[PDB]
């Protein structure tokens, strides 16, 4: 009844161009079986949204990667938030929510905005820059580690550790094996910065440790909640801002619209998150036998959700393959959906908005003037290099 497919969603050819295979996955049926990894797959918006919003059936505590924590050891201690289910997930969630609160965004918005304007000004003095290393990487590296309260030394470990985490979600292919192989120094740095003495006052990390007396989390839970922000707080933002520049570079009509109205900067970033989906895929594990789209899925089965495919499903989106900065983007699953929907999305959207705002006000043109290089990762979509020439406004 369920179609079986040999498509490997974690192969280099798939990363290089996932969109044809994703239509094949969507049109084959609401639920597919991927013989390559012995998992169920859902690529349409409706089923992906349903799975995300049924955490009791499709749990996260047995792992959101291919590996079933009931069968294998996790490569690192489980995240108290990403790899946890209600009720154990609830209170660590509320703490990270209050740490990354609207009140916290108001305190850091000016500094994030000025750093974005200063970076775009610095890049316009060079002209021909690499939009990944000199922009998508440089700007979040200039605001987020300081906002965490991180020390200067060892920041070179932050992006490698994040790429390691995203790769460890994948199957045991060479990407995952090699990442875990080179992991030990990145782990040691990250875990050490999670301790309370190493987090400067006022920052996100010190605020997490300060939330350990309210009855929501204990002091021994604080280091791993800090680890969550050090795992997730940089890499997806880099790929997201890199996606927006990429989109604005390929669609000059939208850049001209964004210049004419800079208030579109926030939705311009949101549409880039839908269009490129920095987080392509995630797993769930069935806790019971369940019926999903006419398919009966037994207990203990891994279910792979194609978030990026769900954000391009024509059953849900009009002209899904077009970058439209005025699109009604509400409902896209680039940040997830339901109880696990990104708790740090206010930080990502703030960085993305103030960056596109700076580009909208200071840049006249963004032209690709060099070979574009893709970054391959088991979970994330993003570029390794984006050579652009920036024309000042
Ligand atoms: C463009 C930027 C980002 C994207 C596309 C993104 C994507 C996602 C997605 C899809 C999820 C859902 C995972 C799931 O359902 O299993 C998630 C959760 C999460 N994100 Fe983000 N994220 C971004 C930025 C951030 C930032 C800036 C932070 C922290 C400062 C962060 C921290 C987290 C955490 C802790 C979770 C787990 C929440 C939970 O399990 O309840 N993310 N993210
Ligand atoms: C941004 C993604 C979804 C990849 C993420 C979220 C949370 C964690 C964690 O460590 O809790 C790690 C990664
Ligand atoms: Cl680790």
């Amino acid at each position: 009844t369920i179609p079986h497919l040999a498509i490997d969603p974690f192969s280099l050819d798939f990363f290089d161009d996932p969109y044809p295979d994703q239509q094949t996955l969507r049109d084959a049926g609401p639920v597919v079986y991927l013989d390559k990894w012995n998992v169920y797959g859902v690529a349409r918006y409706a089923e992906v949204h349903a799975v995300l919003n049924d955490p009791t059936t499709f749990c996260s505590s047995r792992g959101v990667g291919l590996s079933d924590f009931k069968k294998e050891k996790p490569w690192r201690p489980p995240s108290l938030i990403l790899e946890a289910d209600p009720p154990a997930h609830t209170r660590p969630r509320a703490v990270l929510s209050k740490v990354l609160s609207p009140a916290t965004m108001k305190t850091i918005r000016d500094g994030f905005a000025a750093a974005a304007d200063a970076k775009v000004d610095e890049l316009l003095q060079r002209g021909c820059i690499d939009a990944i290393a000199d922009l998508a990487e440089a700007y979040p590296l200039s605001v987020f580690p300081d906002a965490m309260g991180l020390k200067q030394e060892g920041r070179e470990h932050l992006l490698p550790y994040a790429g390691l985490v995203a790769n460890a979600f994948g199957p045991p292919n060479e990407l995952r094996q090699t990442a875990i192989e080179r992991s030990a120094p990145h782990q040691a740095y990250v875990n050490e910065q999670c301790q309370r003495p190493n987090l400067a006052p006022g920052g996100f990390g010190a605020c997490i440790h300060a939330f350990t007396d309210t009855g929501e989390i204990t002091p021994d839970e604080a280091p791993l909640l800090v680890r969550s922000l050090l795992s997730a707080g940089l890499d997806t933002t880099v790929n997201g801002i890199g996606a927006a520049v990429y989109c604005l570079a390929r669609f000059p009509g939208e850049l001209q619209r964004l210049r004419s109205d800079p208030t579109l900067a926030r939705n311009a970033f949101e549409e880039a998150v839908r269009f490129e989906s920095p987080v392509q895929t995630f797993f769930r594990t069935t806790t019971r036998e369940v019926e999903l789209g006419g398919a009966v899925i037994g207990e203990g089965e891994k279910v792979l959700m194609f978030l990026g495919s769900a954000n391009r499903d024509p059953r849900r989106w009009s002209d899904p393959d077009l970058y439209d900065i005025t699109r009604k983007t509400s409902g896209h699953v680039g940040f997830g959906s339901g109880v696990h929907m990104c708790v740090g999305q206010l930080v990502a959207r703030l960085e993305g908005e103030v960056m596109l705002s700076a580009l909208a006000r200071k840049v006249a043109a963004i032209d690709i003037d060099g070979p574009v290089k893709r970054r391959f990762n088991n979970t994330l979509r993003g570029l390794e290099s984006l050579p652009v020439k920036l024309t000042p406004a």
